[PDB]
DNA sequence: TCCTATATAATAAAAGA
């Protein structure tokens, strides 16, 4: 009403004193001098006279010439026609004959491969096109109404251009050139050809509106692989052939960085040549960023960069894409090499350095891109995140802010004859101008109640208007608990006419009606779902009870307005507050979040680049109509977006900052070093403080500091040049973090403990003392302060093994215990015990109770091998220790070369050749790279070529190095270990990954001697991994070849599923994958498609079909439709099908291989129940403890307990098991992967008591071996929750039926396939049909919905979607 | 919206109330 007045920028009026500039009055400084227009005065035009800027192009420009409305229309065009240079583009060629340069988008183009280098080396180039978008108007194009700017426009222009500009004697323009190409053509017989480029349309865009010519018209479409703007792209010149010289030649490249390179591209902006403005004038040697704020800004004179229509939008994006590629590869091209040796380290090597010795010391670390977009940079923001939520709880409310082009203050400045599409600058700058008032009255004037913390991301859409997330963690005294408070704060029905009309209006337009979610909601196809028919229905009360675990508001029926001719109720009004709707006219959503598993979903908003889209390029034949298609995936940037990042504007702030603590050990510190200056870093040393020490000394001279604890003293001091000192400017709070160790390192994990609860620690000594007495290490100063969790679990488990009787199952179970789950006093455990774990060996060895030797030396053998495989040693655990024994893995020579002889001859003939060139590649000399790749589909076989090398290899002396992804695939491969393992790659594995690996260690000579490497799955391996190991290669290695020139035989088969990701779209997944790597060119595939199945060989040819997604009998009904054949349809219930009639504990073993597989894991759960119910037996009840890991007590509160047992992450054993004798399990952890325990694993029950469970191996190398499992301690795999879940249970889950992906690796001889809804991912189809060997063995069901079951209504046949990605195979 | 392989340790740079 009268009370709420809208916000007014208050007009253009005020201007700075250094330079002429129109600017907003709130934009103004604190200090008084505008940054963006001159740089304060530090930005000035050079002494150089001005040209006036020519009055023909002014007047067509502006509407007073009579041609001007043709000029605008092909504002495009014209610029391009008299531009002297040009941009490469790589397009097949019909008929192999293209013309030398062609026509896209209105702009000049010339095929890759028109200038042949003079080297002969010809570089990568990635692909740049700038788009048009609104190609709707091709077809009133192609008519020949117009469309060719009058002729005698092009001839006024053409005599202007030559009098005024002296460039054009120097350099010819394009247009003559495109005659010359066209000609050359013609004399050949070449064909004309016409270039077209479509998007293929994402599903987000406003509803029923997209690719409004009003909101965007101009895009730049690039391809890389981190989504970085390409630095190296082609701009190739075309010069005026000299009758004096013919020595000149016609082409010469330029790069991105050519000093004239924009009055070269766009001759209308600057008219004159390279002279005035198009010169470097800008004075005071200026960077990039500074010339485009001088040139891109209102001042009274006339600017041509901002009042040209379309070319100020391509100007805007070009510019974009050129500025950060230069800033990206400058900062990256003058950085100093650096190595990370611990300071122990390198004090070590000093004292015993060989005097002329070149030897690398440390490890190389990559430090991370600028670009934010950049993987690691992602990364960090996430977490930074995540630990705002966990200090000050759930959040409370979620607010969007989306821009309205009509607003006020946009219109009023805009001159006539301007559009708002041709002026991207305003709209960036008013939405600023707005979004931080918002910001400023739910933070600064305390509206909602006093906000502690906020975070803000902006995205633009494809649209390109720009639209805000906010989300607010609000104060204890003022958190939302009751049904009159959410009231207030959020309305979800239309407001009475009368009483408020203003509010009306703005709800009727801004918010009339939400798309519907009905598979696709932006798409109008159904017009009466999109206004009014949507989710919300008459709740008729504020129920925030989380019913769905989303609070559903208040909407009473009734009440209806007409829209549209058509009437919309109360049905579906987006959430709205009044007084922030009232005051900024634009669609404001208000929702409040009452569950933590709902920001789960909402954090992933910080985790995108740019936006991605799909361009599929034509080329087409008028003489013959023959068009050949290809297929790009790339990220799309508007114009909106370039000129927010052009200017110095914000796109990500969060209130609290974070300082990350460090935990080191007491000698060993982390030093960074140039690899060049070694000397210096011998002096530097000394002086060098690392937080942890540091905080000694602040203890040592300050009072005030004992109060608080190691990981407080971030937030009430400040650390520079390597001390800690007091903080009084009110600084933002920042949180401090200290990091999680692991148990890998025991005394490392006892210190965390020790700084979590002890303060005021004077020295290294004072922490270990305790109550007036010194002890000697950290794990037993932590027992006497009390600070260590109770073992009474651990021993109880120990006790019951015995009393089985079962000798070799019981030293297994204690090293299970000791490496998985944390032991305080493993060496209490075995002394009590010893007679019993060790009885076996007395036996055999000296007969019954003999006296002898090595007796405990054999025992302690046999436990330390799963030690190894995890990288512990018994040292560490305290148990007694004896020198390891050694063995040769190579043995007989002889019969490894008789076994190999026998092999080679049973080869199939693809087989065979593929043998031959691996084997050649080996003895050949030459420093070439070789890696090659084995295709074919999944199965037998693969596997049978890595027995016959492995033979032969060892035959003639040499090591093998197998390796795979998966642990269940490792256990095939003879030696097999996770290649996660072999070569130590960090776990999150970032685009900055360096192998842990030291390059002298023992596993590194290993590696180099070996002659082949071998990786079983190469589909599940991420880009970022295959790059890590070939910086280990290269470094192990003298030599720069890709991989160190080792023969690498990455086998794998991309039909099956591609490696899950946290949030993705089909652009974004494809491009993570080894295809998209740089390094993928040099890969040689090797093909082995020869298809070896026992029987039923038609089955395998029809799996192969559905993989490739070659099936489209049945693509005329639907997209992706398949139809599955007659006999494999089942009505009837599928459990009973599946898994027979009979369930019983003494029938369990014949039905064991049998399985069921769902698509959601919902639905798995369900069917499992069902199962055990039916089996005899009495149910037993094992219950799970529950903690979070946590640096501050009162986090705990925030997340009780109650909560933390009814999650179940991913990968995560259920906090209440239920089993019973005769169930089928799966291991949820690997343990000891060479024995046969994996992540399938899948085991019959025989007896359950509790503390142990007894189990029998149904698959692997064990089959049949009986293994007792302990309780160990897991916690969740993703990070994507802000708490880490410690629970321990027994690392089982209860396995009838399975979800697909899950089921990647087992074999199971009768499968049956439940789709409750239609499948969603890459190859989930595909793996799910392809467990079982013949056709018979398959049953599928299906339950009827609007996507999937008897599409054709008359028909009695079942249709179910397949969806596979063409580009990724 | 969903699905979840591996499973240990986490960067050099000035400046404000
Ligand atoms: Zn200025």
């Amino acid at each position: 009403e009268d009370a709420i007045l809208e916000h007014s920028c208050g007009g253009m009026t005020v201007r700075c004193e250094f330079c002429l500039s129109l600017n907003f009055s709130d934009e103004k400084p604190s200090d008084g001098k505008f940054t963006r227009c001159c740089s304060k005065g530090k930005v000035c035009p050079n002494d150089i006279h001005f040209p006036d800027y020519p009055a023909y192009l002014k007047r067509l420009m502006t509407n007073e010439d009579s041609d001007s409305k043709n000029f605008m229309e092909n504002i495009r065009s014209i610029n391009s026609s008299f531009a002297f240079a040009s941009m490469g583009a790589n397009i097949a060629s019909p008929s192999g004959y293209g013309p030398y340069c062609f026509r896209i988008h209105g702009q000049v183009y010339h095929r890759t491969g028109t200038l042949h280098p003079s080297d002969g080396v010809s570089r990568k180039f990635a692909q740049l096109y700038i788009l048009d978008t609104a190609e709707a108007t091709s077809k009133r194009l192609a008519m020949p109404e117009n469309q060719g700017c009058s002729e005698r426009l092009m001839i006024n222009i053409n005599n202007l251009m030559h009098e005024i500009n002296e460039l054009t004697k120097s350099y010819k323009m394009l247009h003559e050139v495109e005659k010359e190409a066209q000609s050359e053509a013609a004399a050949k017989g070449i064909a004309p050809t016409e270039v077209t480029m479509a998007i293929k349309y994402d599903r987000n865009s406003d509803p029923g509106r997209y690719n409004s010519p009003r909101v965007t018209e101009v895009a730049v479409i690039f391809r890389n692989e981190d989504g970085e703007p390409p630095f190296e792209r082609d701009l190739l010149i075309h010069c005026k052939p000299d009758p004096n010289n013919p020595n000149a030649t016609k082409m010469k490249q330029i790069s991105i960085l050519f000093p004239t390179l924009d009055a070269m591209t766009y001759p209308i902006l600057f008219p004159h040549g390279e002279k005035g403005w198009g010169t470097d004038i800008a004075l005071r040697r200026v960077t990039q960023m500074q010339y485009y704020g001088f040139h891109l800004s209102v001042r009274d004179t006339f600017n041509p960069i901002l009042n040209a229509g379309k070319l100020t939008q391509q100007f805007i994006v070009d510019s974009y894409s050129k500025m950060e590629a230069n800033r990206i590869n400058f900062i990256k091209a003058n950085q100093s090499k650096l190595r990370v040796e611990k300071y122990s380290g390198l004090m070590d090597y000093l004292k015993s350095r060989s005097e002329n010795d070149n030897v690398p010391i440390g490890k190389m670390i990559i430090l991370p891109s600028s670009f934010e977009g950049s993987p690691r940079n992602m990364q960090q923001r996430y977490q930074d995140a995540m630990a705002i939520v966990t200090k000050y709880g759930k959040p409370d409310l979620f607010i969007t802010m989306t821009c309205n082009p009509k607003w006020a203050d946009i219109t009023n400045n805009l001159q006539r004859w301007q559009k708002v599409e041709n002026r991207p600058d305003l709209v960036a700058r008013v939405f600023n101008i707005k979004l931080n008032a918002l910001l400023n009255d739910i933070c600064k004037f305390h509206l909602f109640g006093k906000v502690i913390a906020k975070i803000h991301v902006i995205e633009f859409q494809k649209r390109g208007l720009p639209h805000a997330h906010i989300l607010l963690i609000l104060d204890s005294e003022s958190k939302l608990r009751s049904e009159d408070d959410i009231d207030r704060i959020v309305k979800a029905e239309i407001p009475d006419e009368d009483q408020c009309p203003r509010l009306f209006q703005i709800v009727k337009s801004n918010m009339v009606h939400g798309p519907c979610g009905i598979q696709n909601p932006n798409s109008p196809c159904m017009e009466n779902g999109k206004c009014s028919k949507g989710y919300p229905k008459e709740f008729q009360n504020a129920t925030i009870g989380n019913i769905d675990g989303y609070p559903k508001y208040k909407r009473r029926s009734g009440s209806t307005m007409s829209i549209g001719n058509k009437v919309v109720d109360n049905t579906w009004i987006v959430p709205y507050n009044p007084y922030l709707c009232l005051k900024y006219n634009c669609h404001i959503n208000v929702e409040v979040c009452a569950s933590i598993k709902s920001v789960k979903y909402l954090f992933k908003y910080i985790y995108k680049g740019h936006d991605c889209a799909n361009i599929q390029i034509s080329e087409k034949n008028i003489i013959n109509h023959d068009e050949v298609q290809d297929f790009i995936d790339s990220r799309y940037v508007s114009a909106p977006e370039a000129v927010w990042r052009l200017f110095a504007m914000r796109m990500h702030d969060q209130s609290h900052a974070i300082t990350r603590l460090a935990i080191h050990l007491p000698n060993d510190q982390n030093l960074y070093f140039h690899t060049d200056d070694f000397a210096e870093v011998l002096d530097r040393a000394k002086r060098h403080n690392s937080t942890l020490m540091a905080w000694f000394l602040l203890n040592r001279e300050d009072s005030d500091a004992r109060n608080y604890y190691y990981w407080e003293i971030p937030q009430h001091y400040v650390f520079n040049n390597s001390l800690w000192t007091k903080r009084r400017k009110g600084g933002n709070k920042v949180l401090g973090r200290l990091f999680t160790v692991s148990f890998r390192e025991p005394e490392r994990y006892y210190l965390r403990l020790l700084l979590l609860h002890v303060k005021g620690a004077i020295s290294f000594e004072d922490l270990r003392t305790v109550g007036g007495v010194t002890y000697d290490t950290f794990h037993e100063a932590a027992k006497h302060r009390g600070l260590l969790l109770d073992d009474t679990i651990w021993k109880d488990t120990i006790d019951d093994a015995i009393i089985l009787n079962m000798p070799k199952q019981l030293r297994q179970l204690f090293a299970y215990i000791c490496v998985f789950g944390c032991p305080s006093a493993a060496d209490k455990l075995w002394d009590e015990n010893k007679s019993h774990f060790i009885e076996d060996f007395c036996w055999k060895l000296h007969r019954r109770e003999g006296a002898c030797v090595n007796c405990e030396m054999h025992a302690l053998n046999e436990i330390q091998e799963v030690f190894t495989l995890h990288g512990m040693k018994c040292s560490h655990f305290k148990l007694p220790d004896y020198p390891l024994l050694m063995n040769a893995n190579t043995c007989d020579q002889l019969y490894e070369q008789q076994q190999a002889e026998v092999l080679i001859n049973s080869l199939n003939d693809e087989q065979l050749a593929a043998f031959q060139t691996i084997t050649s590649a080996i003895e050949d000399q030459t420093v070439h790279p070789k890696c090659f790749f084995l295709d074919g589909p999944g199965g037998s076989g693969q596997t049978y070529l890595y027995k016959v090398l492995t033979h032969y290899i060892r035959g003639r002396g040499g090591t093998v190095l197998p390796t795979a992804s998966t642990g269940i695939a490792a256990n095939l491969l003879l030696g097999g270990r996770t290649f996660h393992s072999q070569y130590k790659l960090p776990i999150p594995l970032n685009e900055t990954s360096i192998s842990r690996l030291d390059i002298k260690s023992e596993v590194a000579k290993t590696i180099k001697k070996a002659q082949l490497l071998i990786i079983d799955e190469c589909t599940m391996a991420s880009s970022h991994a295959i790059n890590a190991i070939d910086r280990l290669l290269r470094e192990i290695m003298n030599l720069n070849v890709a991989f160190g020139g080792k023969v690498l035989l990455l086998g794998g088969d991309f039909r099956q599923c591609l490696s899950i990701v946290p949030h993705a779209m089909r652009s974004a997944i494809v491009q993570t994958s080894l295809k998209y790597c740089n390094v993928w060119g040099c890969f040689r595939k090797l093909s082995l498609k020869t298809n070896m199945r026992s029987e039923d060989s038609a089955y395998s040819e029809w799996l192969v079909k559905l993989g490739d997604g070659k099936l489209d009998s049945s693509f005329h009904l639907g997209m992706d439709i398949i139809e599955i054949p007659h006999e494999m349809i089942c009505n009837g219930s599928i459990i009973e099908a599946t898994f027979g009639n009979s369930i019983s504990i003494d029938n369990i073993k014949n039905i064991s291989k049998r399985a069921i597989l769902c698509p959601k894991n919902e639905h798995v759960q369900k069917l499992n129940e069902e199962i055990l119910d039916i089996l005899d037996g009495d149910f037993h009840t094992y219950l799970s403890d529950d903690s979070i890991d946590s640096t501050d007590d009162a986090e705990k509160e925030n997340f009780p307990i109650e909560f933390l047992n009814s999650i179940t992450p991913s990968g995560m054993p259920c906090h209440k098991l239920k089993l019973k004798v005769g169930a089928i399990i799966m291991l949820l952890r690997n343990l000891n992967s060479k024995w046969g325990l994996c992540n399938g694993t899948r085991f019959i029950i025989k007896r359950l008591r509790p503390n142990i469970i007894e189990a029998e191996v149904l698959t692997g190398s064990a089959e049949g071996e009986v293994v007792l499992i302990p309780r160990i301690d897991l916690s969740p795999s993703d990070t994507g929750l802000p708490f880490k879940l410690i629970r321990r249970q027994f690392p089982v889950m209860p396995a009838f039926a399975m979800t697909i992906n899950k089921s990647q690796g087992q074999t199971l001889d009768r499968v049956g396939i439940f789709l409750p809804e239609p499948v969603f991912a890459h190859g989930q189809l595909y793996v799910a049909f392809s467990r079982v060997r013949r056709a018979c063995d398959v049953k599928v069901k299906v339950v009827n919905t609007s996507s999937q079951g008897k599409l054709v209504k008359h028909s009695e046949s079942v249709f179910t979607l397949n969806v596979v990605y063409r580009e990724i195979l």
